[PDB]
């Protein structure tokens, strides 16, 4: 629990434009905010799911190994369990 500080997807939905964007993949916040700039996909795409758990979509372009590394330094944290999926 403590190690973590949860996010409603309330909260998370208000991040969704460029002076602050944060994204949910697999049950995890992520402040890509800094990131945008950077990413090879370009930023559109971000910009269409930010506030949201974009998961479905990064997994379907089928992101590198490198990809999957470079989320951790914009990790903040978990997604509220009463937000989860119930199974
Ligand atoms: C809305 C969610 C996202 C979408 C739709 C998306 C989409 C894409 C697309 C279309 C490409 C180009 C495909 C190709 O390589 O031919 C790409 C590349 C890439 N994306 Fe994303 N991306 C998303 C989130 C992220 C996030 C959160 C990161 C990590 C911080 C990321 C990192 C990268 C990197 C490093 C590449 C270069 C190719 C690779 O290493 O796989 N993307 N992305
Ligand atoms: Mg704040
Ligand atoms: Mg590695």
């Amino acid at each position: 629990d403590p190690a973590v500080t949860y996010y409603r997807l309330e909260e998370v939905a208000k991040r969704n434009t460029s002076e602050e964007t944060w994204m949910v993949i697999h049950g995890r916040v992520y402040d890509l905010t800094r990131f945008l700039s950077e990413h090879p996909g370009g930023e559109e795409v971000l910009r269409e799911q930010a506030g949201a758990d974009a998961t479905e979509s990064f997994e379907d372009v089928g992101h590198s190994p490198d990809a999957r590394e470079m989320l951790k330094q914009y990790y903040i944290g978990d997604v509220h369990p009463n937000d989860l999926k119930p199974k």
